[PDB]
């Protein structure tokens, strides 16, 4: 079982000595510090509130836990064996701490608060940093759903401009990640960061997470649909490759099915086995149910582009409304294998030159704490009943240098957001603060629904 | 809790309607492709223990499956029969077999690491279902072996200015926790560190190894009492000495690192430490020394300037090898845009301005991805109508992700290297010993390694010398 004694950098268990004697208050808080990723969507740190913060965390054998562990950690005694039992004496465990964020789902540019901590408790001034290592790790759900949403502006630009519209933006990107990322946990809350902004995924296990921790109006928040994998074709051997074929699209033949075509030879495959032998299995398909050509392999724009004409040929093409070329509504074509936003934009903008429209095409998809520049920082203390803004300043890179005193976010006259330094919100200059108390002793006192998280992270294009 | 059912990617859960039919064997290995030219195999008896052993499907895990793939797919696609088989034949164990390369291997890439095969013919699709929580060793691997790479620069650097090893284990601390995706990664990512290393931030990876692996030591990890900019700050801008003063004051009689760059390193390393406080850091242990800790500028320019600064400060000895060597109370750490890359400048960079090895430590947290080692699990084998068929891609435009063929086992050559061997050659004996053994069989995990035997596999060969 999770304890929350054990889940910090070692170091700060050594910290409650360092502060200042008679340091009552620390306060701290969380940005995408600034230096393509001017906005980014704040995103996740509700499931880490009520996943590992809230309700009674502290129990008398977690800090014989803590303890013993810590003693051979350490090799020594270090551990605030008296801060941990303080907190479940008075408080049966529950963490006297106030945590004041912006909603879930809010597009906010680089360099604004996007949540504050501070102790409740006097005695627990040290308890404000301890949780700095849990609370810092919401950069991962916070960059996926900025780098997905980054993409989603690049697919929305082309389909619109190639279509004239936006029908279907939200399954042009799927997950294909489950296997690649470095963790089932890590999986679940990557793949809800994604749902954010689309709704196709292979990630099963971030259903389950928006479930619990979010909740959607239906039933599930992402889908999908039959497709083969390298295996289903070449267990049939090589000389079978169209026996395959055939069987997969007969057994799925009223609904969507996508068929991995590159086992071989994906030029073959399309050429003439799906636009010759299979033809006629493919052209008798409903709008509905539409084969998907998966390529995944060789230069991902050249071999999109050169899958397309191959289809083109041998297929039906129509030109839409806005002089683009697109394929019968039964045939479609999924690209997975290489694409990041810098290839993204590659082939979208490759398939516009050629004419191709974005209609005819999907998507299947490292991140770090460094792009974003994802930081917790203290910004302010009280000793000896004296309040105090401190900050970091280091002479070789003024880049590092973090925010001072209370924070505050505010609207500008614009109609943008501004945070507040040193207290200065007090000075109703910017009316109200638009940070929310989402966690207060214990309890998680205010919450979005992924409904709302997905509202409040729309593209402005979405908004028409 | 977890279910397997609910653990695979999507479209996996449709392709028990896409093998051939009356297919009763699906065979398949997972490989670091060739394209770090050797990879420490690390962290599958992880995966096995928490998620595959055991009693790991039940009546309410398939209902809970069909009901949200049904949601999923807008369509009834799931195959609760071959669950159900399993569940009523087997008592819901995974009728499965995996045989290993041990953990802690050091092999060379495009061998054979791991296979996977099902005992029961009728659950052919059960092998593949399991790919995606099995590829996940990815990581584990990944981690174990990038940081076996920056040891193997460590000590090279550490042997040629000081003679010896002495403290390598510790010359790379784990500082990450914060910068990886999840609390599941931060333990799986900490044991891999372990494997290589002791000293840790990371508190998470000594549950997971005395939980999956064991240590004789009470634990596989350690650290030591350190500031960070916050026990420094609050202290005000003007208060930066009485910071530091108190803090190693506090921790007077252990190592103790203290981050010195919060306004200026150069004038806290040379007027603070160097003049104010020199009388504190002077009298201190040799156990006990001071790690004077910077954290921002470009790493090698500040790390040589540091011990530049701190050189005109202290007494500097020169070791029998001519590198400079601050007095036995004083070390540097830098934590600050250290990957193996900028590992390698600053430890060529020191070599060159003549300082040794040992005043430096590092802390470690671009990310390492399963495209780095290319980790990939394949079907290389099947039966159908009782007939055995090697299987395998090749795509056309693409020959370095061509896959094996055929049953697969890992041999030593004569000249004491490895080969992987296809389409069942393994069983001519002509190559000795096949070196994968069975650690999952039918649900039970049939063979362990402690963490100590992991480490001992994962050793330097110039700690061997
Ligand atoms: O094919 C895979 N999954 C199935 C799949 C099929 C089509 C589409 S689609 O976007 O064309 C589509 C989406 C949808 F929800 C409704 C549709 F009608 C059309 C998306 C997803 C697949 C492939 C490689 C892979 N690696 C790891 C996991 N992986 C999964
Ligand atoms: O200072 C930190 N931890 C403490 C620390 C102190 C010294 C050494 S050392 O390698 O000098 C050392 C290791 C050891 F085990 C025995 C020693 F005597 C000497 C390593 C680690 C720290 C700093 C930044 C950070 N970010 C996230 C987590 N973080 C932790």
């Amino acid at each position: 079982e999770f304890n929350i004694l054990l889940a910090t950098d070692s170091y700060k268990v050594t910290h409650y000595k360092q502060y200042p004697p008679n340091t009552s208050k620390v306060y701290s808080y969380f940005e995408c510090r600034e230096k393509k990723y001017e906005e980014t969507v704040f995103y996740g740190l509700q499931y880490i509130l009520n996943k590992y913060l809230k309700g009674k965390v502290v129990t008398k054998e977690k800090i014989q836990e803590a303890k013993d562990v810590y003693k051979e950690h350490f090799q020594d005694d270090v551990f605030n064996e008296k801060g941990w039992n303080y907190i479940l004496e008075k408080y049966d465990g529950h963490l006297p701490i106030e945590i004041k964020a912006v909603p879930e789902g809010f597009v906010i540019p680089r360099g604004n608060v996007l949540f504050t901590v501070e102790n409740t408790d006097p005695e627990c001034y040290w308890l404000t940093n301890w949780i700095e290592t849990i609370l810092v790790q919401s950069w991962y759900p916070i960059t996926v759903a900025t780098n997905f949403r980054e993409q989603k502006k690049i697919l929305a630009k082309y389909l619109l401009e190639t279509s004239g519209n936006l029908d279907g933006l939200e399954y042009k990107l799927h997950d294909f990640g489950y296997r690649g990322v470095s963790s089932q946990e890590t999986a679940g809350i990557g793949a809800s960061a994604h749902l954010v902004n689309f709704k196709g995924t292979d990630t099963v296990a971030g259903l389950a997470l928006i479930k619990k921790y979010y909740g959607t109006k239906d039933p599930v928040p992402g889908y999908s649909v039959p497709a083969a994998e390298h295996s289903t074709i070449t267990a049939w051997g090589k000389d079978h490759e169209k026996d395959a074929f055939e069987h997969i699209v007969t057994q799925f033949s009223s609904v969507p099915v996508s068929v991995v075509s590159d086992s071989y030879d994906i030029y073959n495959a399309c050429e003439k086995i799906w636009g010759e032998d299979l033809r006629h299995l493919i052209v008798s398909r409903s709008t509905q149910a539409p084969l998907i050509i998966r390529p995944d392999s060789g230069n991902p724009l050249d071999t999109v582009l050169k899958v397309l004409e191959i289809l083109g040929k041998k297929f039906p093409v129509t030109e839409n409304s806005k002089g683009y070329k697109l394929l019968p509504p039964y045939l479609r074509v999924i690209q997975g294998d290489g694409v990041d936003i810098n290839t993204l934009q590659e082939i979208v903008e490759g398939m516009k030159q050629k004419m191709w429209s974005i209609e005819n095409i999907a998507f299947g998809s490292k991140l770090t704490r460094d792009l974003l520049n994802c930081s917790f920082k203290c910004s302010y203390v009280v000793t000896n009943g004296l309040g105090i803004n401190v900050f970091k300043d280091p002479v070789a890179d003024p880049n590092k240098r973090s925010k001072k005193g209370r924070l505050s976010l505010h609207r500008t006259p614009a109609g943008n957001f501004v945070t507040l330094e040193e207290g200065k919100g007090d000075l109703e200059e910017y009316g109200q603060d638009l940070l929310h108390t989402v966690f207060k002793n214990g309890k998680v006192t205010k919450s979005y629904s992924f409904d709302e998280i997905r509202k409040n992270a729309q593209l402005n294009i979405e908004l028409e």
